[PDB]
DNA sequence: CCGACACCGCATCAGC
DNA sequence: GCTGATGCGT
DNA sequence: GTCGG
């Protein structure tokens, strides 16, 4: 965090472009800049210096000079004042409420936590759960707590079918000391890119987890992706643990390595990796790595038996999960 | 310039 | 109902 | 907002 101040500014700017300006690309642009600067091993002294890095152009260089001289950014000063912007930015913090709905709600006079609570009838299922755990969801998960959660999940999944394989990915697999949520990659020999010899594969596990009261709510649920809420149990007289977001993803067992690579992240790392893949003539998703034909159409999935094989194809030296935190 | 920017599952909608 | 666009978080 | 051709 040598440049904590700058990356914060950039991040704040990215949020404004996404939530207020609904400018997907300016948002991603700022995120890339905050990222590349976060890994820069020197306390940046000027915009010039920063512009040397990819993703940091002329505009951001100007802003960094302003930030270093004054210790702040006028553009953000104003944005903070603007009520509409402050409102939209706040509402988007509720899971399920994105830039559009945020702007719409403000248009209705619904712009505070108070306003949302007395207007639940105006929220879809996801938004209502997001408002319900507004506090909890903004809290971080200590890794120790992640270890307890991992234990419960792997053991409850084992009890359903000894052939299930559950791996905790995301920041946890990257070794983070705290996580925003718990992500679980699941596989069962019955479900492959070839056939789904068994139904309810994900259901059964969600069910078992709800039975032991681990999972408490469901934001969304399909045959392969489950987005929900969970909570570790507490001891006698002990205050209850905060509710945590949980994501489970069922992937074909034969496509495990593309899945684990994807679910391990980070998001920006995957973005930079999928970009390089494209510049190399390939395309990568959570299922496979395919080559790209002249026309641009993806071809047949190339053989993969390790995460490293994927890195090889794109001519990238292997990077351990801990080193993919961009 | 200026086109491209990673990729996709589930919820919800309009239009038929 | 089916299908495709769009929101949202992934 | 930034980049490569
Ligand atoms: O835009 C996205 C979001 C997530 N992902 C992948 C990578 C990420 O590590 C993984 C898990 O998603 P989370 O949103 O849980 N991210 P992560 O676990 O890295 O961070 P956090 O600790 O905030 O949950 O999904 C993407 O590829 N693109
Ligand atoms: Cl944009
Ligand atoms: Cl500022
Ligand atoms: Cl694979
Ligand atoms: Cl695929
Ligand atoms: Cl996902
Ligand atoms: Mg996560
Ligand atoms: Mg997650
Ligand atoms: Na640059
Ligand atoms: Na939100």
């Amino acid at each position: 965090t040598l440049n904590g101040g700058i990356t914060d500014m950039l991040t704040e700017l990215a949020n404004f472009e996404k939530n207020v300006s609904q400018a997907i690309h300016k948002y991603n642009a700022y995120r890339k800049a905050a990222s590349v600067i976060a890994k820069y091993p020197h306390k940046i002294k000027s915009g010039a210096e920063a512009k040397k890095l990819p993703g940091v152009g002329t505009k951001i260089a100007e802003k960094i000079d302003e930030f270093l001289a004054t210790g702040k950014l006028r553009k953000l000063e104003k944005i903070r004042q603007d009520d509409t912007s402050s409102s939209i930015n706040f509402l988007t913090r509720v899971s399920g409420i994105g830039p559009s709905a945020a702007r719409k709600f403000v248009d209705e006079g619904i712009k505070t936590l108070e306003d949302l609570r007395k207007n639940e009838d105006k929220l879809n299922h996801h938004q209502r759960i997001g408002l319900k755990y507004f506090g909890d969801f903004e809290k971080r998960i200590p890794r120790e707590e992640m270890l307890q959660m991992q234990d419960i999940v792997l053991n409850e999944v084992k009890k359903v079918d000894s052939e299930y394989i559950a791996t905790v990915c995301g920041s946890f697999r990257r070794g983070a000391e705290s996580s925003g949520d718990m992500d679980v990659l699941l596989t069962h020999p019955s479900f492959t890119s070839e056939s789904t010899k068994q139904p309810k594969l994900l259901h059964q596990v969600v069910e078992q987890l709800q039975k032991v009261h681990f999972i408490t709510d469901t934001l969304s649920k399909g045959e392969t992706k489950f987005m929900g809420v969970c909570q570790l149990p507490s001891k006698n007289d002990e205050k209850e643990y905060p509710h945590r977001r949980i994501d489970i993803r069922l992937i074909p067992k034969d496509q495990y390595y593309c899945g684990v690579l994807y679910f391990t992240g980070s998001d920006i790392f995957n973005k930079n990796m999928r970009a390089h893949a494209l510049e190399k003539g390939f395309t990568i998703n959570e299922y496979t790595i395919r080559p790209l034909g002249v026309t641009g159409v993806a071809g047949e999935p190339l053989p993969v038996d390790s995460e490293k094989d994927i890195f090889d194809y794109i001519q990238w030296k292997y990077r351990e999960p801990k080193d993919r935190s961009e």
